[PDB]
């Protein structure tokens, strides 16, 4: 129930610390902070090392044919799932779509984001554009932990079986447990990354989880 | 901002090899290439700095950013690094979004272009009803460098509007998605041609027959006369 959101920028870091937080977590988020800095080759790399299943959160906003073209290159670089926005419209989703059901791999629809100017446009598309994902077979979603309220409207939406996981956890306030009551999965960047101890900060937030 | 014969080559071939070979058969037409995730993705933001050193032209990534605050500033600061002289954002995630990313381009000497509306079918649903504010809060932002859809230029002439004469907007969706240049180039100050120059059998000869179809307008290339003629067309456009 525990995603790294793995964004140092820097290979030898980013190593390190996800070998010392591999115990703990099985996914690791990996977006352009990490890839645009070192490399598509990373995914490979970090499936190398650490055998876990990767999501690259690439935020896919484009129109449909550049869209089309993100998601066979981040599928081909491995990659298990890849993070895409609504907002654009239901063809860019659907372009994701395609590709994710011709390569075996998923697409995550972001439906809302955590931070404060997510209110300022986002929010007010947001049930929107989950319907959609709904009407277009999307299964996997990504919610914000820094609004549980948000986030549970957005579970009535998804139903049940749907896959959610919630970014925003620590550094951006959001409780790991409120958080839990909806979402399947927290997603964990600088309060562990940042850490002198990233495996203790990893420990800590399992141990809150398990309880 | 001014791009030699208001055209912008978006280099979206995914190899090294066909990208660098096609831009060099155009590169005598521009002094602008957008380049994004298709290119950069395949083949490493290394890529960047591989154009800026083959060719004296103006690199815009076309990278879309749309994260939090945070991570937009890491992603501005790493395409900086690499070369890249602007970067394209997206403005539905919020101000603060997008003001992380103009304090690092403030910072590096670098330049930030809002996307306001977007030129596929798909932007009707949620863009464009938001487009106006997005391009107010531009505005109010401070942000001198704006994107617009050439497939609905009634919506671009009303961005225009909003940002005025003293903003650079520039306007993708010409050629394969159907964008007129003459009705785009009364309100953007130039065009983004994709594939219709780097699909076709000979993309130079493509990137001549544009320009000659640009110069057909009669656009005047001293600013300060374009900035009156387009403030007619505007005028005219809102009669
Ligand atoms: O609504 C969203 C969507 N994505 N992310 C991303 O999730 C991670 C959260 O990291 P943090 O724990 O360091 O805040 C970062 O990679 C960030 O881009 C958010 O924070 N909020
Ligand atoms: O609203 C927008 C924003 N960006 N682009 C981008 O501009 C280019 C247009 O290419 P084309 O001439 O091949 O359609 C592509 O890189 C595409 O991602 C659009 O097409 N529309």
């Amino acid at each position: 129930r525990l995603i790294l959101a793995m964004d140092l920028m820097n290979r030898d870091d980013a190593l390190r610390v996800t070998g010392e937080v591999r115990e703990y977590i099985d996914t690791v988020k990996i977006g352009y902070p990490l890839v645009l800095s070192e490399g598509m080759d990373i995914i490979a790399e970090f499936r190398k090392r650490f055998g876990c299943r990767i999501i690259a959160d690439f935020k896919v906003a484009d129109i449909p044919e550049t869209n089309e073209k993100i998601c066979r290159a981040t599928f081909k670089a491995g990659a298990d799932a890849i993070i895409v926005h609504g907002f654009p419209g239901a063809d860019s989703v659907r372009a994701c779509l395609n590709v994710a059901e011709e390569m075996g791999r998923e697409v995550f629809l972001l439906t809302e984001m955590s931070h404060p100017g997510a209110e300022m446009f986002i929010q007010g598309a947001a049930d929107e554009i989950a319907r959609m994902g709904v009407d277009l077979g999307v299964k996997n979603y990504v919610g914000p932990s820094t609004r549980p309220e948000r986030l549970s409207r957005l579970r009535e939406i998804i139903g049940q079986d749907s896959f959610l996981i919630s970014p925003g956890v620590g550094a951006q306030g959001g409780d790991p447990g409120e958080t839990l009551r909806f979402a399947d999965a927290i997603i964990v960047g600088r309060s562990i990354y940042l850490a002198d101890n990233p495996a203790a900060a990893a420990a800590g937030i399992i141990e809150s989880i398990k309880d």
